[PDB]
């Protein structure tokens, strides 16, 4: 084994958001969470065409689009901002026994057939690891909090902390018939500083261009 | 003359959440509020049929909830985290003629005709005192917040601190007509130290079952 | 050349919220997120029977509530609560170019003609500014932001440090058609210390009904 990943020192001041982030790590500082029923109608049917479960498949979808926006794969270094070459997926898994969960992530590969081969294989081998964290933390990494429990209307997430906590967290629904579309409640988190409305709001579009698309 | 009631000193090291809990309490602490778009199309009709006032009968299927599962009623006592034998609920009374509120508190009965009684007895007494807290403190208590006002589609509670703030929120909306069904939003606001999605997920899902059942 | 815009200041001992306030700015301090699902139908088809902007004359409306109740209209001074006879109205606009926001404020007026002949101004002359603030702070001010890319079913606004900040914060969405309806996502963020659930909640219902009124 070995690795090293995605340094890239942004420097503040040649940056089109300078003071935008600049005022919002100190004075104006705050995440923000917003919802949608999300429209999976497609997505669903063609992930049933298929034997695959909406769930890698899903993870999947948003790991690409965190892997096409800079503004999602970014953290807080020796003191200093970078952006990450590449952000990996921590998804949660359930025991249904024990009533708890672990988070733990696997590699993103844009290939989907690579990144579930890569999925299965970890959840095949962790999934019932009783471990909070199985395979632990690591440096380039976003959330994705599975709630198929709850058909939930507001999804809201409430850091303490959140003192250069950059890195986005998803939590989704369970999903429900309505009228001919099948909706499903999707959640983001982001800190105020390295995501405007905008950005948040194009990837919730391109979220919704995807589920449209294809499995992958 | 006296009372003294409710704990369960709970061991951290026997705990299937040890880390869970140690983890969400210091590094990465947070809260969550999710809302709900409730069916309550059965219970509005069982509670019509019957000389119940609707507030009443709601704070005590959410009452029967919190008294199920040992998650809502923790609470930090003397630097350690017990779980209180019952936990009385506390609601919201507002006051016409100043424009304010005041939440007021009434010992919980398992038996609903019970409670409705002592509910009455309090709030024909008190639900004319301009007291914040006409009653006051009571340590083993969770919270019910009235709000007939908006048929809201969200509902965030952002405390400003949350250290060992572990006593749920309830707040419930504006209930409106649909699809020959009545829906009305209610929120939770919950400490993931204690409550993992889980057990708020199912929490409303018996919310569910026991307004499709009887009153109480 | 001069200004000196009036408080109005408040005595914390004859006010009938003097421990709802002391309370809500000491353990229990905390702000809160709610979001509607906001009927336009009526404000839209008269904002197209006219050339008029949308964003501009919904500002209005927001303003023309939040000059019509004292509560929102709070702020601190120096370590004393005062009430600003006038609100101005904070506002967004974003930059295609630069994919980023700037926000300004045009003074408020009553008459809906005079205040969007200020805004345009405004607005065509700051327009293309790409600070952050072209206008800047002015103490006695509410904020709007447009976030027009998603139909959010939940906006909650998560800020890291409330302290005595009091203007209140509204966020809208897309706009959507649903069944010879035109439903707008609206959400408001307001601190505790100064309004009750009864204070956001009939101004979110007078909201409603100049929504149905005219232009303003």
């Amino acid at each position: 084994e070995k690795k090293i990943t995605g340094y890239t020192t942004v420097d503040i001041s040649q940056w089109h958001r300078k003071e935008h982030f600049e005022a919002f790590q100190s004075v104006a500082q705050c995440t923000y969470n917003q919802t949608v029923q999300l429209d999976i109608t497609a997505f669903l049917k063609t992930v049933k065409k298929n034997k695959h479960k909406f769930y890698p498949a899903f993870i999947h979808i948003l790991a690409r689009l965190m892997n096409a926006h800079p503004e999602f794969r970014m953290a807080m270094k020796d003191g200093e901002l970078v952006i990450w070459d590449s952000v990996h997926p921590c998804y949660t898994v359930f025991h249904e026994q024990t009533e708890t969960f672990s988070s733990l992530w696997s590699e993103y590969h844009d290939d989907f057939r690579q990144f579930l081969h890569i999925y299965s294989q970890d959840v095949a081998c962790y999934g019932e690891n009783l471990a909070y964290f199985p395979k632990g933390f690591i440096e380039n990494m976003f959330f994705v909090s599975a709630n198929p429990w709850v058909s939930f209307t507001s999804f809201d997430l409430n850091v303490a902390n959140m003192d250069n906590f950059f890195a986005p967290v998803f939590t989704m629904g369970k999903y429900y018939t309505q009228g001919d579309k099948v909706l499903m409640p999707l959640a983001i988190q982001v800190h105020h500083a390295v995501c405007d409305g905008f950005h948040v709001g194009r990837m919730l579009n391109e979220l919704q261009q995807y589920c449209d698309e294809w499995q992958g």
